[PDB]
């Protein structure tokens, strides 16, 4: 006798959407998730902070995403441009190079080193593929190299140096002395390519929903209702020739299926009985969370415009961070927001709480003018701390694991399916992979049921 | 009010000798472990086996390690000389040479590469040091490159690298790729240095306990009595001004001080309220174990001697093996035993275990010769689907962790003190160093407590 059919572990927008397309077909589903909260690396609130609602973790939606907006649009939400003209910024440790709209600044000296480090990391990266990087025949040398040696080997200008430093400490929370080269080139060409993963005005960044992203799980969890266990983190997975059984303590629920929309790393807590296959328990145990900490500030204006810039800086050095303009035309309040990841966090960490909110107000001033002082609200969300993620925006691997285990991202074992963003075929570590990944799970638990 | 002066987490030598050492003084303790037996890495059993007791984890004692033979002594037991005389071997991809007793073969063409390579590991080992190698001026740049590389800068001989390749995938249970040069390096010289780690006839591995290394534990328990808690998994860590609330699922213990004897890694699954310190976190998340089985195979006799063998081998090559006589004067049927970690590990994974038992014993035939078709007895410990530990014989780094995080191995949080093997200042990775953290964070607690 079975709770459900189908259990599925985490309520972000992986296990959200995989619960609901499973419910939606008629199946019974149980959706069971760790915190007192649905969204997972997705959380924002309406009303909580003054100026309009406000998204403290993943928000952004990309040009050829698809499954995300298709979702948004079924739940009833509304999407806003998030493009925002104006020269973007390239700051060397405090000095500023002010960008043509969002390119390079006029006959900056690095641009052509810059153009091909970003060719060649696009072709190290097809030359693993999204397919099965595991199984290139280049996959394992480039598995043995960090990206740091890499950059070694291969730029040798300061300021592209930095700008990859940035990239990499920021898209996978880590620092490139910290991530496969393997892993970050396979990571970059399954998210469409670099240009896709940096650009401004297009690729991956270009839209909002009005309200914010955690709306998405909400509604989601809306419609299932009791079928959402929330403060239900699960501890253990036991599987028989019959079904699976998932424990939360002494707690159980008992189904035919169940699928784990969850990283790796949160994997790698739980006990399973029997174990799992050798590569899939070394994935869970070696490919930890990035980390990373998103900062917001409020102003009545965005007075950055009053220089011709569109408050989007890479900022670079030693205490780099991303600073884009995060205002929607229905806000109250103008936001910019920064992002701090891998070393440059670490270094950010090792600050006062004081200290870190003065040192970006004077990142601010430097970049922005002196408007960037009248602030109206100021608001850290530090993701290494959220209890059962731990860090943020994504899952990386350091060297050997991607050759070694990576055919482990995506296969199922027994009757337990992996879903979570790490095991979509494209758009891993992004909203849009989470859903791929869960409507595939979802896909192949329904084959299994009929 | 509290159930105890302190809780214990973690039943291995570490924990059971720190709760140990409390209890002597009067405290009031609580002792609990996640599986259904003490002794974590180390497991042993007097009559399961046919032949007489045999040891499934850790069992050898170093000739300088002065903790564990005076507990033994302590606690009733009785040691007896691991030390095999005769030619120990070294093979490569098959091609056995004979060493004289435990020196390189007779003018082995890479024994002087062997030597030097020997000595720069030490040097390496020495510019970081044990007391603090995360403040070395020299930890950046090693901990930001793998053995592997070090080794492709270093050496040259194909035997000279398949040695050091054998070393770190046993010692450390991975590969060359894999651990960080800087964390390696430290490894060793914290171990007293290479000889010390891979002499076979002085050095780390000199004697054994009649019965069981498992009796340490058991012994510990038995007085411990009910204030030892098995089954009971810590899943939540809560501290407060005036104590520490530790959870397994919904049961709870309160006491005044906590002890975490236990793996980074066990930590990682724990959640902490309020969160560690970033080190500590990234520490735990980002250390894993490595990953070593031990097959074990008992004959009527050492037949091995026939040949003039210590029955010791380096067993070198794709499908790499420490091999040595496991065998007691008072056992009643000899053992042979085979180590396999790391890369060689997943490749043994990728076998059947009817492939890997006829692979083991051909290799037995080769180096040894055809009585090795005559079993007995015939047993393997996968240490990687152990529960609560996951891998072994240690924790290992990859690159980055130690230069960056690695003060967090030993400093308490507030009222969360750690021991562990890996805590230890010397001797991490061994006994000897579970029992010296383990004295090192009772002391530190007793002072709390006065
Ligand atoms: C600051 C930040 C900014 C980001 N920006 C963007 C952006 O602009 N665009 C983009 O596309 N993506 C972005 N992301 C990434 C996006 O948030 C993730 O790709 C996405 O949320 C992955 O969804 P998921 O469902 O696979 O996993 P998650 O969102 O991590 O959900 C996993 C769920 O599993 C739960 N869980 C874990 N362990 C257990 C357990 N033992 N038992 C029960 N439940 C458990 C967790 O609590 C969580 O709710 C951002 C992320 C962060 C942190
Ligand atoms: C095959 C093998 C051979 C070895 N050979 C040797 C040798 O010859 N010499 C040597 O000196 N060392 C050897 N070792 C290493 C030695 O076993 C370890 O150094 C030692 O056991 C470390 O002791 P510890 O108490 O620090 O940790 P462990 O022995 O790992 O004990 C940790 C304990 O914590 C428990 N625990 C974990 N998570 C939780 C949780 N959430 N809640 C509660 N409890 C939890 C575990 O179940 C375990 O009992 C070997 C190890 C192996 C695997
Ligand atoms: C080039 O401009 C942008 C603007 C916004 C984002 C959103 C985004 N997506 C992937 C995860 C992450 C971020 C932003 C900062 C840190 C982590 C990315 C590129
Ligand atoms: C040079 O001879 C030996 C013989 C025995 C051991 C015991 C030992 N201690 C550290 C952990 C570990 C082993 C042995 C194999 C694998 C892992 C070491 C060296």
């Amino acid at each position: 006798q079975t709770d459900a059919d189908v259990i599925v572990i985490g309520a972000g927008p992986s296990g959200s959407y995989a619960a609901k397309l499973l419910h939606d077909q008629g199946v019974r589903v149980k959706l069971v998730e760790a915190k007192d909260r649905v969204g997972g690396r997705t959380w924002s609130t309406k009303s909580d902070a003054p100026g309009g609602p406000i998204d403290f973790g993943g928000q952004w939606i990309g040009e050829t995403h698809v499954l995300l907006p298709e979702l948004g649009a079924e739940l009833g939400l509304e999407t806003v441009s998030s493009v925002k003209p104006g020269n973007d910024l390239f700051v060397f440790n405090g000095d500023v190079e002010v960008g043509e709209e969002d390119q390079v600044p006029s006959g900056a000296s690095w641009a052509g080193e810059l153009s091909r480090s970003f060719e060649l990391l696009d072709e190290v990266g097809t030359r693993l593929g999204w397919a099965a990087p595991w199984a290139s025949e280049h996959v394992g040398e480039l598995d043995s190299m960090t990206v740091a040696q890499w950059l070694e080997q291969n730029v040798q200008s300061s300021e592209v140096r930095l700008i990859h430093e940035v990239m990499v400490n920021i898209l996978n929370g880590a620092s490139t002395t910290e991530v496969s080269m393997a892993y970050w080139a396979y990571f970059v060409h399954q998210g469409e390519g670099i240009e896709s993963l940096i650009g401004t005005r297009s690729g991956a960044q270009v839209a909002w929903f009005i309200g914010g992203m955690g709306q998405v799980t909400e509604l989601i969890a809306d419609k299932l209702g009791d079928d959402v266990h929330l403060n239900w983190p699960v501890t253990r997975i036991e599987q028989d020739p019959t079904g699976v059984t998932v424990f939360s303590g002494e707690r159980r629920l008992r189904a035919s299926f169940a699928i784990l929309a969850a990283p790796p790393s949160a994997g790698s807590r739980m006990i399973f009985d029997p174990p799992l296959p050798p590569k899939r328990a070394q994935l869970q145990a070696r490919a930890p969370m990035g980390r990373l900490a998103k900062i917001q500030v409020r102003y009545d204006e965005p007075f950055w415009q009053e220089r011709g810039l569109s408050g989007a800086a890479f900022e670079c050095g030693d205490l780099a961070f991303w600073l884009f303009d995060g205002s929607k035309p229905t806000d109250s309040l103008a936001t910019i927001v920064g992002f701090i990841g891998g070393k440059h966090l670490d270094a950010w960490h090792a600050l006062s709480p004081n200290e870190r909110e003065k040192r970006f107000i004077e990142i601010l001033v430097n970049n922005f003018g002196d408007k960037a002082r009248d602030v109206r609200y100021v608001h850290e969300t530090d993701w290494t701390v959220q209890p059962w993620t731990g860090g943020a925006p994504v899952t990386f691997m350091p060297t050997g694991l991607l050759s070694s285990a990576g055919s482990a991202l995506r296969e199922p074992v027994d009757r337990l399916h992996f879903a979570g963003t790490e095991a979509a075929p494209m758009w891993s570590g992004y909203i849009e992979g989470a859903l791929r990944a869960g409507k595939i799970a979802a896909g192949d638990v329904l084959a299994r049921l009929a």
